[PDB]
């Protein structure tokens, strides 16, 4: 009775709000309730902080209490908190994390230091609960190159947001004066931190320097043929442009890999709107690396999707489950220009209007005389886990605007999607499809009749299942997005979280999801 309603309470997904009967329930168990680490955060959230003796109680309860996940913690830092007490027990949680998984929520807590205290932030310059997220992020970031790279670019694209500028003032000063701690932090560091300064500067000039070239590229009119003899003529220019001879420096959209320059004969400019250059970076240990750099544009709702989409793969990965996704690197150098990891791949529409089908592709260029359907095994079974995986995760994320150019494939058989300008539901047409599944990708498994189907069915059922499971983690994720100057967010940033909470039906048990997950796709496939 009593007991089974506070199981329901203390399950319910971070964001949804407890009603009035509900806070008091909860109160009334506080102590029935410490060693349930899933309840502490529901705890809080029905502590009258404005009263003294209560908030003592409540932060005494804290320290009794069993403590809670990293997962759970995020949610302690989103715009709900105030308590600082509270805000440093997150912070502490946060760093049982390792770095592995503090990189992949690196993009949302940068955008929670808008929920922290602006005056400690500033307060730092030189003119167990002991850490804000400003000072805690800074100290990791000293530690971790790689860390430091993403923690660099994601505050100074934060810095020239002119939105943020012109309509909070106090919010982009703070952001300011993160990047004037982060500066100070390197400078005071030993000689390993105080060499990623001036690496962040190198690749700071370098970025700079290639936004200077794409503007020469496009002063004068020519056509793309003169464009790519400009662009490829002023790379090779390196005592002028400088570009395709550098010192070793890390590469931003991946710092991991260290570039030696730009490749000037092998640049060229993509025929569309923006015109994004296709760069080939030279690696370090004499490689390529290809990106697309796009000027004139806002990565940053594409970047928060494929960062979403990473985690996604990483979690189902966990699980042992690898659909093989292709989550490509996106990194915003700017409000206005970024970086993407180039991925060889050819768009279904491209597909049809030379091979004719998916099958026709795969049969071309990866046969198998007793493969299935003539294609070999190998790619089969990756093109089926992708498809599921894709469309599991387009339907999470309520991605929009679905069409066979932002499908792609590889001959290894990867399906995977690109263009995310339409997420959270939104879509140009009215009335768009919940399951984003299509007639081209069903007759390239080999229809509904096929072996394949199946397994695709039940790939799909594993991973929302899979998912589900994370539900509070992505939820916490989202939560720490609302106030982001991302399109599609800053439509509804009061509706966002439950356009993504609703999508796991997180109300129906495991079984009860995967009928709804094969109606979802039957449905799908009935209507296409
Ligand atoms: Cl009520
Ligand atoms: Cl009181
Ligand atoms: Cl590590
Ligand atoms: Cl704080
Ligand atoms: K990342
Ligand atoms: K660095
Ligand atoms: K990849």
């Amino acid at each position: 009775a009593t007991r089974d309603q506070l199981n329901i309470i203390v399950s319910y997904p971070p964001t949804k709000q407890l009603t009035y009967e509900e806070q008091d329930l909860v109160w009334k168990f506080r102590y029935y309730l410490t060693n349930q680490e899933k309840a502490l955060t529901k705890f809080l959230k029905c502590v009258n902080w404005d009263l003294p003796q209560e908030a003592k109680q409540a932060l005494e309860l804290l320290g009794k209490w069993k403590p809670m996940d990293v997962e759970d913690s995020l949610e302690l830092l989103s715009s709900h908190y105030t308590n600082p007490t509270v805000r440093r027990y997150a912070v502490a949680r946060l760093r049982q994390a390792d770095d592995e998984d503090l990189l992949m929520y690196l993009l949302q807590l940068v955008q929670a230091l808008k929920y922290e205290n602006f005056d400690d932030i500033k307060n730092g310059l030189e003119p167990n609960l002991e850490q804000d997220l400003c000072t805690f992020l800074i100290s990791r970031a000293c530690k971790n190159s790689t860390l430091a790279n993403y923690l660099y670019w994601y505050v100074i694209v934060e810095c020239e947001d002119q939105d943020t500028q012109q309509r909070d003032p106090k919010t982009h000063e703070m952001y300011l004066n993160v990047m004037r701690r982060f500066s100070q932090a390197l400078l005071k560091g030993d000689k390993s931190v105080r060499v990623m300064r001036s690496l962040l500067a190198a690749q700071q000039t370098f970025v700079d320097r290639l936004v200077h070239l794409m503007k020469a590229v496009q002063r004068e009119s020519g056509n793309r043929k003169k464009k790519n003899e400009r662009l490829q003529a002023l790379l090779g220019d390196n005592e002028k442009m400088n570009l395709s001879d550098v010192e070793l420096i890390p590469l931003p959209l991946e710092p991991q890999v260290k570039i030696r320059g730009i490749i000037p004969e092998t640049a060229t400019l993509f025929k569309s709107a923006l015109m994004p250059a296709q760069l080939f970076f030279k690696t370090e240990d004499g490689g390529k690396y290809p990106v697309i750099f796009k000027h004139g544009d806002d990565l940053r709702q594409d970047q928060l999707i494929l960062q979403i989409i990473s985690l996604m793969d990483k979690l189902l990965r966990k699980e042992n489950l690898d659909l093989k996704l292709t989550p490509y690197k996106v990194l915003a150098t700017s409000t206005k220009h970024g970086f993407m990891q180039f991925i060889q791949s050819v768009p279904v529409a491209e597909v049809l209007d030379t091979e004719g089908s998916i099958q026709n592709f795969f049969r071309k260029y990866a046969p198998s005389e007793n493969g299935p359907n003539g294609i070999s095994a190998e790619v089969m079974d990756t093109y089926v886990k992708s498809c599921a995986g894709y469309c599991v995760i387009t339907y999470i994320l309520g991605v929009g605007d679905r069409h066979l150019d932002n499908l792609l494939l590889t001959k290894t058989g990867k399906l995977f999607h690109i263009d995310f300008g339409y997420i959270l539901g939104r879509d140009p047409k009215p009335l768009p499809p919940p399951m984003k599944l299509n007639k081209e990708m069903v007759e390239g498994m080999g229809g509904t009749q096929s072996e394949q189907y199946q397994e695709f069915r039940k790939q799909c059922y594993t991973a929302f299942l899979h998912l589900r499971r994370y539900s509070n983690l992505i939820l916490n994720l989202f939560s720490l997005m609302v106030d982001a100057n991302i399109p599609d967010i800053a439509l509804e940033p009061d509706k966002t979280v439950k356009k993504v909470q609703d999508k796991f039906r997180l109300d129906l048990s495991d079984e009860e999801a995967v009928h709804y997950m094969q109606s979802l796709i039957d449905e799908s496939v009935h209507a296409l």
